């Protein structure tokens, strides 16, 4: 539209496009994504209007929601780098643990304070974390899901990637909890260490099979009220568990001891973000400076 001036297409998400767009008059260069089919339901519209107000240094914020022409618009701050890049870019050398812990201190900041707000992502992944070059690390679409339920493929024919989603929610229990965003962000953090995806599946039972043949397929012993889930299927092979050593070699006994925390299998038992950041792994936690190249 004439009030902005799109410079490129910076691609195209679960939703629609997303273009980087200056502002005309401000000047302001932000991320516009179009979000995708009738007549844009008014239940979402208060949703996503009230995540305008959901501000804090680790959320990408949401700047203008504008419901125009009977179209959908989410004006975004911009940052010129998702993780997934930058992850790819440090491939050979890997990311530097302390960078690494700054990230992942950053995304609890973030996910606590969302969460103390009620508000869940439910599909965090390297591709929707955004960082700076100040060593700032943000999370992006925050609170979309929700009023917006659980695509396959994004707006037009495009794979959901199923990595990092947690196993209740694969299990089909329709009641999600803030315990899909630590699993999830457990997921990222292991990938970051490893410079390989922890768990790849390319279907939904891929993606719970390779969660069980690495954490052993779960009883009712470690979850409690798991043999009774709307998925659960008693003919799922029962796999051992494998030792977090051999999962995401070579990190310390305080960064296994977390991620472990992270992955359990009971979202009950499942670490808060809140708590996550006072676990001894942060205690020499710093905030490096990333080399990166835009
Ligand atoms: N808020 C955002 O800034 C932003 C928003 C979305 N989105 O809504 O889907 C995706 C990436 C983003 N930044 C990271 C980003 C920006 C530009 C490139 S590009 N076009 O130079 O390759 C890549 C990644």
């Amino acid at each position: 539209m004439e009030n902005f001036q799109k410079v490129e297409k910076i691609g195209e998400g679960t939703y629609g496009v997303v273009y980087k767009a200056r502002n005309k008059l401000t000047g302001e260069v932000v991320a516009l994504k179009k979000i995708r089919t009738e007549g844009v339901p008014s239940t979402a519209i208060r949703e996503i209007s009230l995540l305008k107000e959901l501000n804090h240094p680790n959320i990408v914020k949401l700047l203008d929601v504008i419901h125009t022409e009977n179209k959908l618009y989410l004006v975004f701050e911009f940052l010129h780098q998702d993780l997934k890049k930058f992850m790819d870019a440090s491939a050979l050398t890997g990311i530097p643990l302390p960078l690494i812990k700054s990230y992942l201190f950053q995304l609890l900041q973030g996910l606590a304070f969302c969460h103390s707000h009620r508000v869940l992502h439910r599909d965090l992944k390297p591709q929707n974390l955004l960082i700076n070059t100040e060593g700032a690390i943000k999370l992006a679409d925050f609170g979309l899901a929700r009023a917006f339920g659980v695509p396959v493929r994004t707006y037009t024919h495009e794979v959901v990637t199923l990595w990092y989603r947690a196993p209740e929610i694969l299990l089909g229990c329709k009641y999600y909890s803030t315990a899909v965003d630590i699993w999830s962000l457990g997921c990222i953090f292991a990938e970051m260490v490893t410079r390989r995806a922890l768990f790849p599946g390319d279907s939904e039972i891929d993606q719970l099979f390779r969660i069980f043949r690495t954490l052993g397929t779960p009883d009712e012993v470690v979850w409690p009220g798991v043999t009774s889930m709307p998925d659960y299927k008693p003919s799922f092979p029962k796999w051992a568990r494998q030792d977090f050593s051999k999962v995401v070699p070579p990190l310390d006994e305080d960064g296994r001891s977390l991620l472990s925390q992270m992955l359990h299998y009971d979202p009950n038992k499942r670490i808060s973000a809140k708590a996550a950041l006072a676990h001894p792994f942060f205690q020499d936690v710093t905030k490096p400076v990333p080399h990166l190249r835009l």
